[PDB]
C-alpha cells in the first residue's frame, strides 16, 4: 500500500521515498488512524522539501485530523518559520479551529513563537480569536511567560 508507506516517509523525512512513492501513484491525501495526512507529519516534523512536494501533488493544506488540526496548527506549535510560510502561501487557513478552539495563532503564542507570530499577524489572524475556554493568543502568551508576544499581540489588537 503506497498510502502507508507515504505517511511513513513524510514524517521520517524521508525526500526520495515520497518523490517516488507520489511518482507511482501514492494518494498525497492519504490518512492514517489518527486523521493525520502526509502533509501534516511534514509539517509537525519540518520537513520543508517534504512539505512543498506534497503542496505541488494537490494535497489539501486544509486537512484536518480527529483532532481539528490542519498542517498549519502543527506548523505553527512545533515553530516551522518556513513552512508555516509555505503554507499560507499554498492557501492555508489562517484562522482554522481545533476541536479546542485553537488557532493557528494560539499555538505560536503559546509555545513562544515570536516569529511565526509575526507571519500569521501579516497573513490575517485574527488576534481576537477565542478558543473554547475563553481565551485570545493575548492571554496564553501572558500565562506562558512570552511577554514580547503579548506586546506584539497588544498592539495588533
Amino acid at each position: 500500500d503506497l498510502g502507508k508507506k507515504l505517511l511513513e516517509a513524510a514524517r521520517a523525512g524521508q525526500d526520495d521515498e515520497v518523490r517516488i512513492l507520489m511518482a507511482n501513484g501514492a494518494d498525497v491525501n492519504a490518512k492514517d488512524k489518527d486523521g493525520y495526512t502526509p502533509l501534516h507529519l511534514a509539517a509537525r516534523e519540518g520537513h520543508l522539501e517534504i512539505v512543498e512536494v506534497l503542496l505541488k501533488a494537490g494535497a489539501d493544506v486544509n486537512a484536518k485530523d480527529k483532532d481539528g488540526y490542519t498542517p498549519l496548527h502543527l506548523a505553527a506549535r512545533e515553530g516551522h518559520l518556513e513552512i508555516v510560510e509555505v503554507l499560507l502561501k499554498a492557501g492555508a487557513d489562517v484562522n482554522a479551529k481545533d476541536k479546542d478552539g485553537y488557532t493557528p495563532l494560539h499555538l505560536a503564542a503559546r509555545e513562544g513563537h515570536l516569529e511565526i507570530v509575526e507571519v500569521l499577524l501579516k497573513a490575517g489572524a485574527d488576534v481576537n480569536a477565542q478558543d473554547k475556554f475563553g481565551k485570545t493568543p493575548f492571554d496564553l502568551a501572558i500565562d506562558n511567560g512570552n511577554e514580547d508576544i503579548a506586546e506584539v499581540l497588544q498592539k495588533a489588537a
